[PDB]
């Protein structure tokens, strides 16, 4: 794996927007989006936050996230981290995810990190836990057919 980073761009859009397999991947990384998921739903995201950031890797888009908070002094939250079906578990997220914790730190001079997990999310939550996050709250939710789900809040000290 020889990965790269850069801002996304319109033409990444088509290629990010094909990440979510399923209501529940969607549902795990932009919960306010509707299946089945567009661009113009990822557009307006993009639009409403900052920091969207792709991962390439053999000339290929495999990972997208940015921030939906931001505070500058304080900290940022993680969201929309989507990666290609094709290239699972071969450390995209990890990746992007300590790329977004430096622009934190140089970029918004942030102190701490927060994830939100949704409960269902195994692979997420093992993840956070292995890159350092630790859960602090516990917060209702309710899914598309109105079931109650839990929302992992975690977080993690940046340095
Ligand atoms: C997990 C997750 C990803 C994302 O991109 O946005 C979120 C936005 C959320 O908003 P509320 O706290 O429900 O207002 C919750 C979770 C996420």
């Amino acid at each position: 794996m020889q990965l790269s980073h850069r801002p996304a761009e319109t033409g990444d859009l088509e290629t990010v927007a094909g990440f979510p397999q399923d209501r529940d991947e969607l549902f795990y990384c932009y919960p306010k989006a509707i299946w089945p998921f567009s661009v113009a739903q990822l557009a307006a995201a993009i639009a409403e936050r900052r920091g969207s950031t792709v991962a390439v890797h053999d000339g290929q888009v495999l990972g997208f996230a940015n921030f939906y908070q931001w505070q500058h002094g304080d900290f940022c939250a993680l969201g929309n981290m989507m990666v290609a079906p094709a290239a699972r578990g071969l450390g995209v997220a990890r990746y992007l995810i300590g790329v977004m914790e430096n622009l934190a730190r140089e970029q918004y001079k942030a102190r701490l990190m927060k994830i939100s997990c949704f409960n269902a999310n195994a692979a997420g939550l093992l993840l956070y836990t292995q890159l350092g996050y630790q859960p602090r709250a516990i917060a209702e939710r309710h899914d598309p057919d109105g079931r109650r789900v839990a929302l992992i809040q975690m977080d993690k000290p940046l340095e």
